[PDB]
């Protein structure tokens, strides 16, 4: 039921309803001759979307607002990246052109900036600190400390009870690390239990990449860093 890289042809997108006004969006990259999916958030507020990060790259993320705009037909009006990487601010510019706000925390601007990616527009403040929320919308936006990186956020629901983890939680499929060139694998276990502890409640847990589950996906993820850091 949940859209998998072999339902989705290179760019082109899907979206999956989780509850009522809370999809994710799915997409695929390739890279490195290898093809992976990945996963953002459109969060319904009123007559207008919250989306959650773009769809990895200007043809995926032109394909989303074309397909946001074919199946639920309300305007994204703002649009939070959640880390710094290309599958999360890879399409900004997309965004912008098509006369959506962009947000990123401060961090996440500067560390774009230093890269050479795309930069989110504004500024979102309150989130400097390890454990610090703030509303944004229809949704929370956490800072649970450092992880995959050193600026990634989590997004909660509350309305629906949805957690998406973007990049920081790992589907249960994934028994080894991925990408952790950028990670902070000291601090992760300690930033996953944060989550935890600031969202018990959750029933629907979102990974950066596949398929969703249950709050298991938070010691999961920690499972598989701690692994990591063992060799
Ligand atoms: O950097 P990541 O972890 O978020 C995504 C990622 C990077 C490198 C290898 C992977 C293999 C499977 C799934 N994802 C992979
Ligand atoms: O870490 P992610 O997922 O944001 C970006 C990502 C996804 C898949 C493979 C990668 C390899 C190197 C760097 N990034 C990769
Ligand atoms: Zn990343
Ligand atoms: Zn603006
Ligand atoms: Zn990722």
């Amino acid at each position: 039921e949940y859209p998998t890289v072999s339902e989705i042809p290179v760019g082109e997108v899907r979206l999956y309803q989780i509850a009522d006004g809370v999809w994710s969006h799915i997409a695929t990259q390739s890279f490195d001759g290898a093809v992976y999916p990945s996963n953002g958030l459109i969060v319904r507020d009123g007559d207008e979307l919250l989306l959650i990060d773009t769809a990895w790259g200007a043809k995926n993320t032109a394909a989303l607002l074309a397909e946001i705009e074919k199946q639920i037909g309300l305007p994204v009006t703002r649009a939070v990246s959640t880390h710094f990487h290309d599958d999360r601010v890879g399409g900004v510019d997309v965004l912008r052109a098509a006369g959506v706000a962009t947000y990123a925390s401060p961090s996440t601007r500067r560390l774009a900036e230093v890269e050479g990616n795309e930069i989110p527009t504004h500024s979102l403040e309150g989130l400097s600190s390890s454990g610090d929320a703030v509303r944004f919308g229809p949704v929370e936006l956490f800072y649970p400390g450092a992880a995959h990186s050193t600026d990634n956020l989590v997004v909660y629901v509350p309305s629906a009870s949805v957690l998406y983890g973007g990049c920081a939680i790992y589907e249960l499929s994934r028994t080894s690390a991925g990408n952790v060139a950028d990670a902070d694998l000291a601090e992760w276990p300690t930033s996953i239990e944060r989550i935890q502890q600031h969202y018990p409640e959750a029933q629907f847990v979102i990974p950066g990449h596949g398929l969703p589950g249950g709050l298991d996906l938070l010691k999961h993820t920690t499972n598989v860093v701690k692994a990591h850091t063992n060799r």
